[PDB]
């Protein structure tokens, strides 16, 4: 009766894509003006390797200022997709922070969890190199997906990628 439930939290900087990838998986639009201090969960069936269970995105928009809070919502979280834009070197930085903010929380360096370098269709704009990305994800054992909120690259990868770390370690 009961469907397995994944939680699944977006987090990264500022206009690195979190909506937009969140909103190209839900809705198949490239919604590009989305409020960027409008945070908002999402629900939906979806057939996983075959299994019908329930996936919720919290699509964070940076405005929980307050440590014990974005703690709290950290903790509710199984899965993180660690975002950043590859045209915006500060936002590759930036996820050191999330990554240390999430480790600090569930106190599991083996927390579902993908570094995901979105806007992979702005080639011309890159300012995180692939090389770069891929040896951060090596050093904290996550996988490197690169995304295109516009195109939907890879944008079903993630998250069923993330669904099945879920899966498989908790
Ligand atoms: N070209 C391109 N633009 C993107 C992509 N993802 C997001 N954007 C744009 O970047 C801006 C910020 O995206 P948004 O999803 O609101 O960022 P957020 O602050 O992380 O939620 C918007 O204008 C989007 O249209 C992408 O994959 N490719
Ligand atoms: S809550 O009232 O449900 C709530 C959810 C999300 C957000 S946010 O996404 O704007 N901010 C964050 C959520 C989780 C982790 N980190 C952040 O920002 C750093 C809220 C919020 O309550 C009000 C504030 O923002
Ligand atoms: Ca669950
Ligand atoms: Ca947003
Ligand atoms: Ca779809």
């Amino acid at each position: 009766n009961s469907l397995a439930l994944h939680k699944v939290i977006m987090v990264g900087s500022g206009g690195v894509g979190k909506s937009a990838l969140t909103l190209q998986f839900m809705y198949d639009e490239f919604v590009e003006d989305y409020e960027p201090t409008k945070a908002d969960s999402y629900r939906k069936k979806v057939v996983l390797d075959g299994e019908e269970v329930q996936i919720d995105i919290l699509d964070t928009a940076g405005q929980e200022d307050y440590a014990a809070i974005r703690d709290n919502y950290f903790r509710s979280g199984e899965g993180f997709l660690c975002v950043f834009s590859i045209t915006e070197m500060e936002s590759f930085a930036a996820t050191a922070d999330f990554r240390e903010q999430i480790l600090r929380v569930k106190e599991d360096e083996n927390v579902p969890f993908l570094l995901v370098g979105n806007k992979s269709d702005l080639e011309d704009k890159r300012q995180v190199s692939v090389e770069e990305a891929k040896n951060r994800a090596e050093q904290w054992n996550v996988n490197y997906v690169e995304t295109s909120a516009k195109t939907r690259a890879n944008v079903d990868k993630v998250f069923f990628d993330l669904m099945r770390e879920i899966r498989a370690r908790l």
